[PDB]
Order: structure tokens, then sequence, then C-alpha cells
């Protein structure tokens, strides 16, 4: 044990999440990310399988990791005195969807359409494995710009799942429901969905719909770039202002917009020029 296993590179990004670094595995060149979690950083912790105090980050990331490629995978983890260090899978050559759509704007809805889809793959294993993430956005979905595949990165934020109401959140307020902003209550399925539409406007537009939180409550969409007559439905029903009016993801899925999606290497052989 001891990061005599690693070889740690340049620094990938620092946030609320802690700091990332790019890594290799000694042992066989696997490429991983680095991520530094500081103790004091973190408010919610939970216990293994095992039965240990550690983050919730790690208990929820150990509960979403295993064959499915569309969460970054926990390799290992490590305790330090005043920090937590994680070990992450990392896709070679990688861009966030932030990134992704500062470079490029708003996306052709066909692109838009496959990665849209991948999200909401992942974010239904996310909910099957008992885990709520609570910060869908573009800034949380590393692509792999080879395989044309979406990761979802950044579990600090989330949660166990549950049926009944979250009275906590610290998540993106951009993309948080109104229920939340007025009330400060939600739930975990319907929160998610009004989070997929902010982040599914915000693909084919190239920014969000809200910045304010009037803007949240009124829940009235303008649609500042073309996009289809089905996509902007999609997009103002998981907007539903009423929780209960929201999509569940097998209707989002079943949506007319959704239908005949690239397969990830077809998205990347088009619109990320394999
Ligand atoms: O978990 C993460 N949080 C924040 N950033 C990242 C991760 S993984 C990862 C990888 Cl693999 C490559 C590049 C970045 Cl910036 C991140």
């Amino acid at each position: 044990p001891l990061e005599s296993q690693y070889q740690v590179g340049p620094l990938l990004g620092s946030g609320g999440f802690g700091s990332v670094y790019s890594g290799i595995r000694v042992s066989d060149n696997l490429p991983v990310a680095i991520k530094h979690v500081e103790k004091d950083r973190i408010s919610d912790w939970g216990e293994l399988p095992n039965g240990t105090r550690v983050p919730m980050e790690v208990v929820l990331l150990k509960k979403v990791s295993s064959g499915f490629s569309g969460v970054i995978r926990l390799l290992d983890w490590f305790e330090r005195p005043d920090s937590f260090v994680l070990i992450l899978e990392r896709p070679e050559p990688v861009q966030d969807l932030f990134d992704f759509i500062t470079e490029r704007g708003a996306l052709q809805e066909e692109l838009a359409r496959s990665f849209f889809w991948q999200v909401l793959e992942a974010v239904r294993h996310c909910h099957n494995c008992g885990v709520l993430h609570r910060d869908i956005k573009d800034e949380n979905i590393l692509i792999d710009l080879n395989r044309g595949e979406l990761k979802l990165i950044d579990f600090g934020s989330g949660a166990l799942l549950k049926d009944t109401v979250y009275t906590d959140f610290d998540g993106t307020r951009v993309y948080s429901p109104p229920e939340w902003i007025r009330y400060h209550r939600y739930h975990g399925r319907s929160a998610a969905v009004w989070s997929l539409g902010i982040l599914l406007y915000d693909m084919v537009c190239g920014d969000i719909p809200f910045e304010h939180d009037e803007e949240i409550i009124r829940g009235q969409v303008f649609f500042r770039q073309r996009v289809s007559s089905e996509c902007q439905h999609l997009i103002r029903w998981c907007l539903a202002l009423r929780p209960s009016d929201r999509p569940t993801f097998e209707e989002i899925q079943n949506h007319p917009w959704m239908q005949d999606v690239l397969l990830p290497q077809e998205t990347a052989e088009i619109h990320l020029h394999s």
C-alpha cells in the first residue's frame, strides 16, 4: 500500500469536488484520475458493507462501480490524516461536457440525443444501484472522445436513493427544481428529471435556461436557439412545475424525440471525428 503505486501527473481540475490529478497505475500503466478531498470539506459520512467511517461519496461510488461504463468507476481509495484519496478510471482522451459545449456551442440534435440518452442510462444505473446523484449537469459529465461514451462524475453531493422527501441539498442551484427553491423539499426521481431538462436545454441551446430563483419558480422556458418541437416538448415536460407532472425515465426514453439514437461509436465517428 501507499502512493508508491501511482505516478502523479498534471492537475486536471479543482473545485467543490476537491482536486483531481492525472495518474498512472505503476503496476500496469493503467491511466487513472487521483482525487483528493479534505476531511473538513466533507459533511456527509457513511460506512461500508465492512463498516468504517468513509465519505458518502465512497459509499455511493462503490455501489455504482462495476460492469457499466456510464459512471467513472472507483478503483481504490486511501485515507490520509487530513484527507481521502480516491483512484478513479481515466478515459483518454477525455473532455467534460461543459468544455465541449463551450468549444462548440449549441449541439446538433442528433448529437444531443445520443449524449442525453447515455446520461439517462447512467442515471438509471445509479438509481437501480440505490444511488441518487443530486448534481447532474454538464460539468459532471465526461466524454470519452474516441469511444463516444459519456461518464458521470462527482457523487460528492449525492445520497442513497429513498422514496421519502429530501430536506437537504448541496448540488447546483441553477439545476435545482422549483419545489427545492420554494419549500426546501423534493423527491429524488422527479428532482433528477428536472435537472435532466436543464441539461437537455443546455445541450441544444448552448446555455442553461434559468439563472435566477424567480425564473426557476416561474418555469417559463424561452428557446434562444432553433430547436425542434419534439425536443421543446420533452424539455418542457421535464421542467413541469409540479413534480408529478414530470415524465418518468421510461416516459423520457419512449418520447418521440428520443427514438433511433446513434450508437456511441457511430457518435464518435460522426461528431467527435473518429
Ligand atoms: O471525479 C472527478 N471529479 C472531477 N474531475 C474529474 C473527476 S474524474 C476525472 C477524470 Cl477521469 C478526468 C478529468 C477530470 Cl477533471 C476528472
